[PDB]
């Protein structure tokens, strides 16, 4: 029993994690195999982010300028290549620690580890989700560039999310690993504002279950509600509006629990309406939106 | 910016964590040089738990009646001894992956990260703190224990923690490396109850100092307070006295922030006695205290 905010083994991450400098800036890459993946933001200045023309400003760079350091040893660049907002160094070398992996683009509501590096060296690792405004509510300092998100199955590593910059709100924005950005962010030191940060419905749903697995169950109430109804409350409050597809991934944890998915959202919907009237579920004084229910039934059920 | 519960990476732990199994029953165990760590309580069968006399239990076994596996690889067992509520198997092959480590006992309100193995297999990492109960609040299924908490320092990892059991009330109990529990906890399925669960006063305020540092500012107010005058509001509020140990702490995020200790005290007593009137800081509605003053620095500053 027991329930925490979880992040996976960060290892077969660690094992991959490089130092990029190239001029005065230096951030992290990834090493897979014998390519090396990086922000291309790497190439620029801090007067180059006010308006960067990338193609320009890597005419200008050779493989020579790309400085990639794996531990205390250098890794021998023999090609560069800009992919959307990450730029892919071609290394002598294969990393001998590459595990197996995948490139995915997750959806908003996903979830992932993120192993959070300076200088190509791990520093922490925590868990966080893709909001549904394309930001990540990260903790991230300067030189944290480059660092990544990921999830794991069994031995394969997905890797989801490589940092790319702090919005002037303090929240995160980044790319996938072939370098587009989640949401309309642009690798520019500009007015960049990000949209509404509603609630992952389905995720605070997974978390109710998870609280009533675990023994927390005052939330529970006699009423039941449908979905077009607890979906009018849900825009009300800024929660994603629910649908049968979201329904139907909370079917195992329905089972697990004997309570009917539009039976929790009922509860949802007076805690809700009414508050917590200063009560904690799961040790929580708001309702908590990044955990899926796939990261629910994992933790629950104990996979490793 | 932005804020949150780190744990260490964990890559240097996942290369010690083996499946120790002794008759019916399997757990974790932790490799380091040629000793596998591990709960004694391995010997026993569920029903020895209810009273068990384990020098006696022990008698019946021998060195190969623990089966410790690293991987998809037996380890020969050559000696086998107790220590407290550990058991310590020698094994013919020093861990190959053995980092830099100590062992050290940790006192309440320091915090650690967890590493939740199954069957030697790392499934997930999160961050804790040791309540000033002498439980932690964890995340353990059946399976979990030997399961390790820790910290690191640059290469040298500390364990702390090494998880024996889950309580009636479902927190958690374990030992140091040493084997010698932290609180009043045996290791027997007996009637044990946690003391008094109060808030860990120092870590609550490093945490306000890393809000201030973050830019949530709301709850800075125009007041201030003495040492004897909060802690009659912390008593009350089950929160642990604050000390002049504490507040010398505290000195560098109050000198980050330019806000003496005692005018944080002040913040921290209005928020107790006020409530957060459904505000958050750092994301939460509740005041965290599972961060020491050595995280909040750490976490703000980028320390690999
Ligand atoms: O945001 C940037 C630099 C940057 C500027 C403009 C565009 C791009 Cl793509 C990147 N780096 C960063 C990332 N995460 C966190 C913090 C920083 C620096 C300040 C402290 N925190
Ligand atoms: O508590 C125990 C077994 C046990 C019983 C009595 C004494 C001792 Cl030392 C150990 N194992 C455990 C640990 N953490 C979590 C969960 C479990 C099992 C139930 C599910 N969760």
């Amino acid at each position: 029993s027991g329930f925490r905010k979880m992040a996976f083994p960060s290892g077969k991450v660690e094992g991959c994690m490089v130092q990029v400098t190239c001029g005065t800036t230096t951030l992290n890459g990834l090493w897979l195999d014998d390519v090396v993946y990086c922000p291309r933001h790497v190439i620029c200045t801090s007067e180059d982010m006010l308006n960067p023309n990338y193609e320009d400003l890597l005419i200008r760079k050779s493989n020579h300028n790309f400085l990639v350091q794996a531990g205390n040893v250098q890794l021998r660049v023999i090609g560069h290549s800009m992919q959307n907002c990450v730029l892919k160094l071609k290394v002598d070398t294969a990393n001998p620690k590459t595990p197996k992996y995948k490139f995915v683009r997750i959806q908003p509501g996903q979830t992932f580890s993120v192993l959070a590096c300076y200088n190509g060296s791990p520093s922490g690792v925590y868990q966080c989700a893709m909001r549904p405004n394309f930001t990540i509510k990260g903790s991230f300092l300067n030189g944290s560039c480059g660092s990544v998100g990921f999830n794991i199955d069994y031995d394969c590593v997905s890797f989801c999310y490589m940092h790319h910059m702090e919005l002037p709100t303090g929240v995160h924005a980044g790319t996938d690993l072939e370098g587009n950005f989640y949401g309309p962010f642009v690798d520019r030191q500009t007015a960049q504002a990000a949209g509404t940060d509603t609630t992952i419905t389905v995720n605070v749903l997974a978390w109710l279950y998870a609280a009533v697995i675990n023994g927390d169950r005052w939330f529970l109430n006699r009423f039941t509600t449908t979905l077009n109804d607890f979906n009018l409350v849900a825009m009300k409050y800024n929660y994603e509006p629910l649908t049968q597809d979201h329904v139907d991934i909370l079917g195992p944890l329905s089972a697990q629990t004997g309570i009917a998915v539009l039976d929790m959202c009922a509860s949802l919907k007076e805690l809700l309406q009414n508050g917590m009237n200063g009560r904690t579920i799961l040790g929580s004084a708001l309702l908590e939106d990044e955990f899926t229910p796939f990261d629910v039934v994992r933790q629950c059920s104990g996979v490793t």
